[PDB]
């Protein structure tokens, strides 16, 4: 048909327009609509009278990106005028929370967070960004949120919090946002700031691996630190501690390893008012 | 601290034990995942010889450590997947008979290992419940399938699947309403690409119970409308578009006829030509 349009959106459903075409009588019209994106889809059909100039297809995903054919077919079944349009179902809140909610650094005063998108298959819309909410743990407050930008074109997604107090546990969320509405919150991280006296944890990385060795590294911490410990074991095994009483230290090679074995290793910072929160702990095999 | 042990888990907490032979307590837990993880700890007073940490991911294996030392491992209780299976897909392969397929929920959604799924369908135009059929979990593929059949011909079915594990039932995917074939019009080709080039694009599809009289190739350009390209040599299988335009997305599509008719298309292809 001529001049096709699509009238009305919603989100799970589509109101279809055109005008009567060029006349060998129209027997019936034919509507095709499948999904607009890559990779092989379902060719959906749905047949509609003569008498009829509009139709409405149901049961679409939200925030999905359609094509759409109408046919009206003829009794010589040849030379049937057919037409092809494209739209956006309208948008639903996402279903899913942020995964992999994650610590960077810290601070005495500041949190960095850091979170995965959630898979886009549940946003029902694209993101425009994300509620960060903070609170005291033990506080009957309601959260406190701020915006993000959704960069949805990233892996990883951040947010610092600042102007905290130090030695204090915070519970933090965050949660996914599009034109729809607000989706699920994730589950609660429970961070503590630092307390601005003892070290600040080190971020430990891996440098090499062999058959029988390990090597680390780690950046320098912030009163003067006099020390680092390396703690490491195998996954089934006692925790043992290497002492570096050197600060200029900022590597180390464990030796005489197992083969084909898993160790964690992670390291504290000291100086002289006690031992510092320790880095991430990293799991690492022993090979070639 | 000596025998330390987990007596006893919940799908969030756990509560700790052990004996001790002293300042405090130090317990570190991290999750038993591959690659950097959190060290997170929690001290104690030297008079307590258990305590139980709270706010841990379900379905979760953790490593643990006291220290006044020793380190043991534990996986947190299971709690019910929070997301239904993605990338559903059913092809009405006969008049009765649906082939369903889904990709798994994404694993951060399981909250424990899943056990299976269950495909639950009905007749849309009648008020009648669900009936569910289960089927194994096979975690290890990445696509997931299952045939439905003892169904009726030219009758309209409502489609879900829903992953499940010890815990319990996520929630269902989106309905796929889907009609079995007539067993009368050709049943409808099946498809796949075969090569692409600057100008070209090849496809094929399976061999042949009535003698089909001939194909349709249709095919369009993600903006443009469509055309319609008649093979009524019923021998070859194969096709290969010619005179396409350098990086452009075409969608394709395959239509059989016999005496009967022009049978239900193929799968829909979304291809697009090199440069
Ligand atoms: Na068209
Ligand atoms: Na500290
Ligand atoms: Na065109």
């Amino acid at each position: 048909p001529l001049d096709v349009k699509i009238q009305e959106i919603w989100s799970r459903s589509a109101n279809i327009t055109w005008t009567a075409p060029y006349s060998s009588p129209i027997t019936k019209y034919f509507v095709q609509y499948w999904k607009d994106k890559a990779g092989s889809q379902m060719l959906q059909e749905e047949e509609v009278t003569a008498a009829h100039s509009s139709v409405v297809i149901n049961n679409l995903h939200p925030g999905t990106s359609y094509a759409l054919t109408v046919i009206a077919e003829n009794e010589i079944g040849h030379g049937e005028p057919s037409e092809t349009v494209r739209f956006i179902t309208g948008e639903e809140e996402p279903s899913g929370p942020p995964t992999d909610l994650w610590v960077e650094s810290r601070g005495p005063f500041t949190i960095l967070v850091r979170w995965k998108a959630p898979p886009k298959e549940y946003w029902h819309g694209k993101l425009k960004g994300y509620y960060v909410g903070y609170k005291m743990e033990g506080s009957p407050q309601p959260y406190s949120f701020k915006t993000v930008e959704a960069m949805n074109v990233n892996i990883t997604h951040e947010y610092l919090l600042n102007s905290l107090k130090k030695s204090t546990k915070y519970s933090i969320v965050v949660k996914a946002y599009n034109a729809a509405g607000t989706g699920p919150a994730s589950q609660e991280l429970i961070v503590k700031t630092l307390d601005g006296v003892l070290p600040r944890p080190p971020s430990v990385s891996l440098l090499s691996a062999s058959d029988s060795t390990i090597s680390v590294k780690w950046g320098h911490t912030d009163e003067p630190v006099t020390g680092y410990t390396l703690h490491y074991r195998k996954k089934v095994g006692h925790w043992l501690h290497v002492p570096l009483l050197a600060s200029d230290q900022t590597r180390y090679t464990l030796t005489g390893l197992d083969s084909d074995t898993t160790y964690n290793v992670y390291v504290t910072a000291n100086n002289r008012y006690g031992r510092g929160d320790p880095s991430g702990i990293l799991s690492v095999r022993t090979g070639d």
